[PDB]
């Protein structure tokens, strides 16, 4: 079906995001590293990428630049802290659909993926 990659190191949030979109009808993938994420982009060509900018090892701005290079049309929605205004701008520069600050409203994320990635 339509595929969603979830790149999040916060286990509970990842497992929650996973269960929601799976219930919705999307085929989902999980990642906890930038490296594991890049791999799934290259193999699975997912439609939407939900990316926590706070991932282990690689910085979100770099895993985003890299995803772009693999698939110039990759659609990413970044998750960040409300006070990271310059970083939020950069992602915007790079091609982030939008961004949600953590902690977020799971209903708000659920509504955005359906608005950008209509199943």
């Amino acid at each position: 079906n339509e595929k969603i990659l979830i790149v999040d190191d916060q286990y509970g949030i990842r497992i929650l995001l996973n269960e929601v979109f799976n219930k919705e009808g999307y085929q989902t993938f999980q990642a906890a590293n930038g490296l594991q994420a890049l791999d799934i982009v290259t193999k699975e060509r997912p439609d939407l990428v939900l990316l926590d900018m706070k991932i282990p090892g690689m910085d979100g701005i770099e895993i985003l630049k890299r995803m772009k290079v693999i698939d110039e049309n990759i659609r990413v929605i970044i998750m960040t802290a409300y006070g990271e205004l310059d970083m939020i701008q950069e992602s915007k520069e790079l091609g982030a659909l939008t961004h949600f600050a953590k902690p977020f409203d799971i209903d708000e994320i659920r509504d955005a993926v359906k608005k950008y990635l209509p199943l």
